[PDB]
């Protein structure tokens, strides 16, 4: 179960670089230089890394320091063959973003947020990123009268429209991906789920430039089924990127390593990506727990990759088993794929076998045989066939 | 706080008519005749009622019995002046719908479901309903391999497209409203939230015919902010109807009377509907608890109405208070309503006050004064001004 | 992975006998005769069955019909070698229990509830049950003013004290087990968790007669860690029985087969029971989903058993691996088992190495190596060693 | 609604002193000197303050600096008449406590934790505190194999036993209060709820010295009913202190001002404390949101107090209304307070009216009239009588 760069595994600098500060505790680890993270990830078999502007260039850096930070990063990429497929902006840490970036009540803040983003899109393109993520962590409220949501969505739409006009004007080959989350750090965050982000996109001036970057733990914080949310994004043709991690239910965002948290959900996710032929990066947005030292950091990052490869093997064995293919037919998955009324509305209306002469009792008595199917899936996941 | 028909309060027959059967207990009340519900609601000040096909005409009724059930209902409407603004289909109770209606794996079931719906649309129009609701309570799964979601969404789209072709062909003046719910009775239900339903609509053949019918308790079962979800639907121009009730957090669907559950959320909802000028029915989808007799039923239905009118008064007092209008300006709600960059992209790019010369520290130090605003809202709700 | 009666697997009659009625749907299966369930379970390798009074003898049965129901049951037990290790009372289905049994506001109801229970304790003893379970599903409220909790706990204590006086007076060899649940069917249920039940026991007249019967899905409906709750019950010496099933988070009670739901939690539970030497029945309180026919029922019941045996094998392989034993020492599990200050308070107070000369920085820098340990556990569960 | 010191309102230094650092953002406010907090709270009408050792004396302070910090604090108390009714220890912030204090795997850590606590008990007594709180925020785990819970509870018991031996030996007049929380910052925390803490106490060497300090938001993070949990603690005679705040459901700990979050729950809590004659401090453990400046801090602290006094007035009006007293009798709250069988077991057994001749149907048909009662409570809370 050894990863290789062909597996397309990616990590954010902020993941293995998290120092361990939480709401109740100080850092337990020293800061990592981005150059060291690049080398250590390459050695483990990763394909590439991602960054927020502030992870690479310290907030308030002069143009000089900015250039120095970039050249050193670029050298590490050349030395290792590591790529940078995605980048994003930090519109959450600095106190000026306390009420949001794109939807802050103060207009001056809103203009500042757009300028900070634009500057990072230029860098992203230079580094060859294909996707630019937006996670609006501060866009939201703790109280009802603090934010008029209709006005807030108008401001959010205005922000994304301007960003689309910018990339178009520049002739850049980059697409945007909105990353939803239901709460934390704000009491409620705008565009809380995959569904809300999808619906919003459809009201932008050039919808083709925007998709979603869903995260396992985010949808789970609302108690939702992650693989179902992913299938809806695929169905809409909007899965531009994905963030993998673990979460144990509805509580604070834990960001466990991928595989931890809801293991069966992880199995069904892998099945789906591999089946649908998803060809983007397999990105890990996680935090090695603050109980660990540096050895523990690298062990947790390696586990992310190892769990995906184990699940891949098991899902493929499941789909290739003749006994499973038979079970799928027993549960009528084949019939779910056929059109309900390719014959058309008139034909359906005239068809007595669809109503007047439909035997409801006989249909009702047919078992779906879902429990035998699910046990085959359990046996495969556990390697107990 | 006396309701009148001009308040547009409506109730489903299945609400005050719920007999009290739950997963662990038998009925505690006898069945109510729809004619009696119509008269008792009219006396309390309701404007109208709604129904599922099966609430009015017992499943498996001959055409004769069907006609008799309708004429008796129609007489009660004429006697009382009660209207029927919405109707829906029961695609959940009968065992044949155990794996869904529109997205059942069995194709024959799927065709049956469409025929049962069509028959009810005709009735709805005859009764003068303006909105037809679809709640797909059985569309979903308990296990991962039982339903291919991509195929399921193709079948769901096919169903709604055929329904749109039908109403168009007939020349009917009716629109559809999809009612989301995250779980219960299925382990996970497809189109779980307001957001997922909005996104789906945009992929139908004639999106203009479809909106949402959100329910307070449904979004709360995912831990989401109901007033925020409503504002997104209004922003999209898709709030065709609304279901009011109460829910105490993330647990089974309680369907308490409106006002019970999350009271502050109810306050912010009323504020929003009244402010935005929502002109549809104020519909109550609730269940008088099984602890009550008939007197308790009517007391609970009356409380639904009374709580909405109390909240209306308080929200209006809040918005009309000079001290609140001042607080809104103090928290920059006025600035949230102004365009970020009406000057355009070039202008923004050239503006040094937006970045190069933006004083981030001064901006950061400005308090938002949200806590004083929220206490004014608390004082108003409690009548403690 | 074939079960045998020596594995101590037990099932309630109400499990494989659930007809499939839910809050939104009619039954999908016909009723099963208890005699048939006994034979079919024996064939699958079960050790025994359990019952509520009403599962075996229909409510309102004459003494004659009662005797007939018992003798037929007893014959099936003799024919198969099946045992009955636990029984309970139905104080939830009948409308008279709408506000509770032991804590109903009406005193007459409360006296009725005690009499119905006593009659079943006699039957239980005759059948050789060792444990009598109490699940107070209707003890609770939907509204704040409906129940004074202090008074309700006085009534609950009075009920259990009388039951203890009864068994003592009769000379019966039976112990009681309280089964907690946080909600459903009541808005809130009294004694919501394992912790609340443990605390209550300590205020009864003869605490030695009472323990807990925790259920996987029940603690998960509060988002709690099931294996941690079990360890506290074991620590107190109160784990008299256990109910196994599956649940996907905080939502309605799903009662999935054991192994489904939170698989890692199931792994850690098995580890704990086997390690601690729990010697009671492994009881399954679950419901085959309403999508299944009879073949699906028996497949789901067999899966319960199969998953426990797979998990048992994996947990035992984990604990026996030399590499894991080393990892446990690396994470200082050995030191967690040693007394903090066997030297005593004075010694601790005088020890400079415990404070004045304690090197906090050196201690802080020591990694706990928990992530490597957890990956060994993942590898073992998945059979990927 | 003006508070006075006779209202017994108290605040932790860490509340109004929270700088606004969260998992995703830097501080938005400067640090407050404890002396300034004391004066500003006194001016608002507070009765007193509480502290963790580290809030008053910076970690690693020399004995000299320690004395200076104390004398300055003591002067502010004398100048204002403010009292200090409770104190606690910080066993969570410093990296050395990354795996816990009392239940850290490393034995040396465990001994350090006890010494740090003891030193603070001495200070607490000198300042005249009556209650010493223990919140074990780091006692727990993110993974199953990292902590053996049975061993962890043995270590927790050992810690509290030593603390009880210490206060006894010293002749101190102080009692301990354990403050439960279900998660955050650890994936799962030991003693997660009020129930688990109550059960644990009963296994300590001198149970009379220990009670609970429950917090509104903590029980709500498990979806539990706070007023019900409080009634159980009162029933056991263990409510030594209480922490008031607000929380909007199952998510991260928000620590909103009291009154915000679940308003009806706040109403029922006030009713209960006032009815039961709770005479301890009304302590606020909350955080003014990071969106606020100093003016916003003091406005939020004042709102805590104002909401309690409004709720007090409304609950008292509710209980004093003749119409409510009648409703309580209609719902049989009077009968819930009478013994079920003061006549004894024999009498109950011989009573035919309790079973043989009990009319179950007549009893079942009696409505509980809970909905009318709950609407009277709503009308009172809203001042709409
Ligand atoms: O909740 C935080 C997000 O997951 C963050 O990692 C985004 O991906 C980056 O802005
Ligand atoms: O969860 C059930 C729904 O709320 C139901 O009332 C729909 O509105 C009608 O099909
Ligand atoms: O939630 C219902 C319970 O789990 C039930 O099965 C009890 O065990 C029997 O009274
Ligand atoms: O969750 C944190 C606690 O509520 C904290 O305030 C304790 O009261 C103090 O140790
Ligand atoms: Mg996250
Ligand atoms: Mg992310
Ligand atoms: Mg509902
Ligand atoms: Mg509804
Ligand atoms: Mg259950
Ligand atoms: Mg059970
Ligand atoms: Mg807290
Ligand atoms: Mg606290």
């Amino acid at each position: 179960y050894q990863p290789t760069p062909e597996d397309r595994f990616t990590f954010g600098l902020w993941t293995v670089g998290w120092q361990g500060r939480d709401p109740f505790g100080d850092a337990t680890r020293r800061a990592l230089d981005p150059v060291e993270s690049v080398r250590r990830l390459a050695e483990l078999g990763a394909h590439g890394v991602t960054f927020h502007d502030d992870d690479l260039i310290p907030f308030g850096s002069s143009d000089s320091e900015r250039e120095e930070h970039v050249k050193r990063f670029r050298q590490a990429l050349d030395d290792t063959g590591m790529k940078v497929p995605m980048a994003t902006t930090n519109l959450f840490t600095h106190p000026v973003f306390k009420d949001g970036g794109f939807t802050a009540n103060d207009r001056d803040v809103r203009r500042y947020a757009l300028r900070k983003t634009i500057r990072n899109i230029d860098l992203a393109v230079e580094l060859g990123a294909e996707t630019y993520v937006a996670w609006g962590g501060r866009e939201g409220a703790e109280s009802g009268g603090a934010k008029d949501v209709r006005d807030a969505l108008d401001r959010m739409k205005e922000a994304f429209d301007l960003l689309g006009e910018y990339v178009t004007s520049q002739g850049y080959d980059i697409r945007f991906a909105i990353e939803p989350k239901p709460n934390e750090p704000r009491g409620d965050i705008l565009l809380p789920t995959v569904g809300h982000a999808l619906a919003f996109i459809e009201r932008l001036e050039r919808p083709e430039l925007y998709g979603v970057n869903p995260e396992v733990g985010h949808e789970q914080m609302a108690g939702l089924n992650f693989p179902h949310g992913i299938a809806q994004a695929l169905w809409a043709g909007k899965l531009f990127h994905i963030d993998l991690n673990g979460q144990n239910g509805i509580k604070y965002d834990q960001d466990l390593r991928f595989g931890a948290g809801d293991l069966r959900a992880a199995f069904w996710l892998v099945d789906l990506l591999e089946s649908a032929g998803y060809s983007g990066p397999r990105h890990f947005d996680f935090k090695p727990p603050r109980t660990e030292d540096f050895d523990g950091v690298w062990a947790s990052a390696a586990g992310c990759m190892r769990n995906y490869l184990i699940l891949k093997e098991r899902a493929a064995a499941f789909r290739a088993d003749p006994e499973v293919q038979e079970a799928l037919r027993a549960s009528r998955l084949d019939e779910l794929a056929r059109p309900t009324a390719a014959d058309g509305l008139q034909a359906l209306l005239d068809d007595r076998s669809a109503f007047e002469e439909f035997d409801v009792d006989a249909a009702a008595a047919r078992g779906m045989a879902f429990e035998r199917l699910d046990q085959l899936a359990m046996d495969h996941l556990l390697g107990a066939r």
